[PDB]
């Protein structure tokens, strides 16, 4: 692989970082974050299977109807980079797909810093996900019935912010670049996923940036993961509306994202 993942490695940092995108987008998530980072870290970046950005070949159905099925992905990226030892930043659902990793090799990653993630979206007894299954079957409607209009309508509320931002017309290509049946079987997995049995064992440290106003993600889930992860964890609200701050407000997040991932505790 790395050839099918478009691993790229820029930088000139003596700490090593891997950046991890989230449904929809690419490794273009981290545009406005990597000028940032080329001179403290040097940055892994890749993007994951069934993106735009790549092959839908090798996109087995099989294998990514789980979650697992990315971080072994993930794990099989760093093994080919002869990679013993990072810090893993993980945008949306990639930040879970980190914890995932880690159980496999706890040793890989001596920090996560996951941006709006979150182990389920479904609501269930005493957890605010934020949705319901009617909720998510009407979702899986409008994917199927009319992808381009669905794309039309979901990419202004996942940024957020206006519907003539750059974020948002920026997200909404590389979102309908899908392969439409990919993108409805990797949205049916994400939105119905449920991890909130293996966070406990998860004892690497994980630093929690949540949006103050995010729509697939409440704030007081990131207060979950504080609670329930196993290592040391650290909440950071960050003062930004949408699902992918560091590419709709960077000016804002990349002070912060800096801070945690040069974060001891």
């Amino acid at each position: 692989l790395l050839e099918v993942h478009n691993v790229r490695i820029v930088g000139m940092g003596e700490e090593l970082v891997v950046l991890a995108h989230g449904f929809g987008t690419d490794q273009s998530v981290w545009k406005h974050v990597i000028p940032h980072l080329v001179d403290d870290y040097r940055v892994i970046l890749f993007d994951n299977m069934g993106a735009g950005t790549t092959d839908p070949e090798y996109f087995s159905f099989s294998r990514y109807s789980t979650l697992y099925g990315y971080a072994d992905d993930l794990l099989t990226i760093l093994d080919e980079l002869e990679v013993q030892s990072c810090i893993f930043v993980g945008h949306s659902v990639s930040g879970m797909v980190g914890c995932l990793a880690s159980l496999y090799r706890p040793e890989i990653f001596s920090k996560i810093i996951t941006i709006s993630a979150s182990p389920r979206y479904l609501n269930d007894m005493d957890y605010f996900g934020g949705f319901e299954q009617e909720d998510l079957n009407q979702l899986f409607e409008a994917m199927q019935s009319n992808f381009k209009a669905w794309v039309s309508g979901f990419a202004p509320l996942a940024v957020g912010a206006d519907i003539d931002s750059m974020a948002v017309q920026e997200f909404g290509r590389t979102l309908f670049n899908i392969r439409p049946d990919i993108a409805f079987s990797v949205a049916k997995t994400i939105f119905q996923s449920d991890l909130r049995s293996i966070l406990p064992k998860v004892t690497v440290p994980c630093h929690i940036l949540q949006s103050s106003k995010d729509l697939a993600v409440p704030v007081v889930v990131a207060d979950y993961l504080h609670l329930t992860l196993g290592g040391p964890t650290i909440v950071e609200v960050l003062p930004t509306e949408g699902h992918l701050p560091q590419l709709s407000s960077p000016d804002i997040v990349i002070p912060v994202l800096k801070r945690h991932v040069a974060g001891n505790l």
